[PDB]
């Protein structure tokens, strides 16, 4: 491993995740980022947001039979990325059509009613700048609301228009 | 505005810094960095940890008539790192030798019997690439402990075992 890290992101194990059974790669540099919330609880410090990656990876593998929590990463309103499936690996986020080109990424909480803070947002945007600069991104890659590309309210009526506002976001 | 971001730093306001009147400026590449604890309290969430910055830079400034908090950055046990005077003006942390030639961070804590947790360490080293990354930092940068440079137990005997084994460290 030639390691040049970027960002920081809260790893698996520090937030004790049941080991991934996935397998499926994705092929890089990858064009899309689709947006969600996971319409759960919000937590904003280290300890209730590790606590809530673990509680959505254990609802998406114990009650939905995946093989990994669905998203390659999550963002907590604590301000940090909570490492999901990763930057390699195919998630289970935008259905089967989006799922193989693109990395999901969804903000704990929801954001019908409510805007993530600012630390949540940096985050984010931080960690797309770190997928371009670690090759897993296209330069030119595309954040899309997860609403744009299925039926849903994710990532949030707040949420989204927040989005709306990004150099990269693609309606 | 101001901000399309970085390392994901809660900028001055967002702490709700008072303002600066520093004038002195760094000349960047920048060479050194040195590492030190506030001896301060600590904190391990973003709302404790804006709260424990303004109390740095209060001490600073009302106290000992500095122009602003004499950090450049500090660094919170929730994984975050705030904006003190930043990577374009010269700090107040190491003395008169060392404050003109290197960036200076503080962990935000007392780490002599105490250790910072991963995710300080992690938004640390993450803080310095986003450096080198703007050309604030020297791309092969130097990372000395306080103690190194000055007669001081910063940044305590837990937190300087560690650093010595970053890969930059320098005595
Ligand atoms: C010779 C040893 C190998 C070293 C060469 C490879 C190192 C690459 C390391 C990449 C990881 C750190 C890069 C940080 C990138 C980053 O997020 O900075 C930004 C720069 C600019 C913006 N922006 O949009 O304004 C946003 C972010």
């Amino acid at each position: 491993e030639d390691p040049p890290a970027c960002g920081s992101i809260v790893p698996r194990r520090e937030w004790r995740a049941l080991a991934s059974e996935c397998r499926e790669r994705l092929t890089r540099p990858v064009r899309y980022v689709v947006v969600s919330h996971t319409a759960g609880s919000h937590c904003d410090t280290p300890a209730s947001c590790a606590q809530q990656a673990q509680n959505v990876q254990s609802y998406h593998v114990r009650n939905l039979g995946w093989c990994d929590v669905g998203y390659n990463f999550l963002i907590g309103e604590d301000g940090l990325v909570y490492e999901g499936r990763g930057w390699n690996i195919k998630g289970a986020h935008a259905g089967p059509t989006w799922n193989p080109i693109s990395i999901g990424i969804s903000f704990m909480g929801n954001y019908m009613n409510r805007v993530p803070p600012p630390r949540a947002l940096r985050a984010a945007q931080n960690l797309l700048a770190c997928g371009v600069a670690l090759g897993a991104l296209r330069s030119n890659y595309e954040v899309k609301g997860h609403r744009d590309v299925q039926p849903t309210l994710s990532p949030g009526d707040r949420l989204y228009e927040i989005i709306q506002t990004w150099s990269h976001y693609r309606a």
